[PDB]
């Protein structure tokens, strides 16, 4: 407690809180992976994208504890709450689950990069920018671009046409 | 007859009945997969499935025998009657009939566990935990997954939709 | 400007004016491509159909700019117009809209093929037919299969089960 | 909901349970791990081995989750609580903590074998003998090593001396 | 004298200021560096721990002037003053001695950081995010666990003790 340099016990609290937030979110995750994997749902391509997705939040936040001691900040943990749902629905629900889940993420990580900007410390904004925002603008984008393709496919026989087409003769 | 110990004669039987239990299912898939093999019928990935549950079921029944041998118990054959239908219908009826057939296997394999275990015969047990009751519930699990996703490509197009984004989008 | 030999002020100039039809359509077809990776379309290979024909035509205007230089005509660059449409509607619309496309750009270059003819400038004759006649044709066939495809998937389920049958079946 | 066979509502809460007591452990191996993380510790081989444990135990977790799901049990997840302490003092005092929660891990899956084995549910008492007991029992004793070795080594220069012979002669 | 775009003159100074801290930090290293060399001393790994940051602050000041000129700026040299001891005690007065070189690099690059964002200059606010801000973070931090091991060795049979179990047992 020899090393702390321009960390304000602000950003140490925030990065505590964000700790949480993605835990939480891990366990959503793995909530929502096993939830397809269930023998009256049984999507395991649906399972195995959530169990993915619970892998990466965990890491998120190993990474946010790993900068916590860089920095000389003091990791506290608090009690992780349960998801929202113990049953999630269709692939449809799901994803739109998920979305709302990741911009509530980003928008945390938005409120911690501007809370590092005010206390001018940079070192905090870049690792955020680094390793967290285009992950998020990455993530978020793909889930868009499968809600898109789901609502496509279940809503006609049109949209189920040019969704095979783009699968099975443009690629 | 210099090697028999700790060996029932109810195990001895009960082993037998199931040998028998065993080649009857093994029969009963012969005939689902040659069903889906008629020029009328023309699912070989269907007529593939069976064939292969026949093979396992003949392996099983194999492993009973050889089982039976080790132990200094007497293997004894007995009539094989023919499956329960000569046409199969759908997939999804065959599929509901090969649960049917599973579950029944499950039900002997534990009524022959629970007879072990009152009998005091720890090989026995061991021997069916080993080889055959978790090949059954994994079993079951895939017949489950597999019925659920024939009812939901049959069923609608928002079923159908649901299905081909987890083939063609996510896998 | 000690090279020129049989090389027409009119097809010097008709030269310049496709290479402008061509980058109009290089651009035409970046419109193309990144509106359907918006994440409200999200057919990424639809995108990728169309980004590579942006490449294709910007590949051709610089091979008729290349051959300007070599025959000793002088290169002259308009103005680019921005493409006709902002939005592209259904993977249908836009493959009509690219056959309109390349039909214009095939008439270009008869028209030009036409005009060395009448020159009686052979080079120019053989460098159309050499590198641009049958490339239009083989793109124009490719694109009138797309639409057929495409118009058989989204009109009926008779189409759609034909179109399954040659993918999963035949191919 | 087509599967379910031998599977008591007994055994499916009790395998939920399980499931939040591994992931309880899981968090506190993270938190251990983070600790000996600290600049003021730093004792990054005691970090990497709880760090270890808390993926050993989410991967506990998991293969219990895919059971439930394999009987056709439905998961319900609760709350996590935090660890027991947000500081773990020395690396004795972290060895013992964790032998402590190793030791009531394991007395939760000798209290669901006995439930299995009242309920008459060999594949629940298996699986547990396969993939858990045997785990935690080789745990157990490799912490018991590592606490009394701590002990040689912080009590007495006879102590240090022939943890040294053992470490630099013998090995 | 034809690149320099959005580089302030404030900027500028503040680049060849820094040069000079690095140079000097070098400088400090080397001494401590063969100091640790000395036969009345005779720590090599010591010495090789710091001649590596000699070499390592001296890559800083190069790729500080290599973006001087990237911006068209002018390097300019003052004199290097002598490090500030010539003998530097123990491995923990050494340690002691390097965090606090280390903390005012940090500083240095920080103020030069607020000055590069005042005068809205992104360039050299990411030169500095990308190459050094996280590089004095890892080092200041692996400093803190070197100053924290060597305490706990040189402080008690108890803190020996517990060094080597991390380090012939666990690593
Ligand atoms: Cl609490
Ligand atoms: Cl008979
Ligand atoms: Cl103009
Ligand atoms: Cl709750
Ligand atoms: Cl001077």
């Amino acid at each position: 407690s020899q090393i702390r340099q321009n960390y304000s016990t602000e950003v140490e609290a925030a990065v505590n809180r964000l700790v949480n937030l993605y835990l939480r979110a891990s366990y959503t995750y793995l909530s929502l992976g096993f939830y397809f994997d269930r023998d009256d749902v049984a999507l395991e391509g649906v399972c195995h994208f959530f169990r993915e997705l619970a892998e990466e939040k965990r890491e998120g936040a190993e990474r946010l504890l790993k900068m916590q001691n860089q920095r000389g900040g003091r990791a506290l943990f608090q009690d992780l709450q349960k998801p929202s749902q113990d049953e999630w629905g269709t692939t449809l629900d799901a994803m739109k689950a998920a979305i709302v889940l990741e911009k509530s993420l980003n928008q945390a990580l938005l409120d911690l990069h501007a809370l590092g900007s005010a206390q001018a410390d940079p070192h905090l904004c870049d690792f955020l920018e680094s390793h967290f925002l285009d992950e998020e603008v990455k993530l978020i984008k793909k889930m868009g671009d499968h809600l898109t393709n789901i609502q496509r496919l279940v809503g006609s026989q049109a949209g189920l046409g040019e969704y095979l087409f783009e699968c099975c003769t443009l690629k």
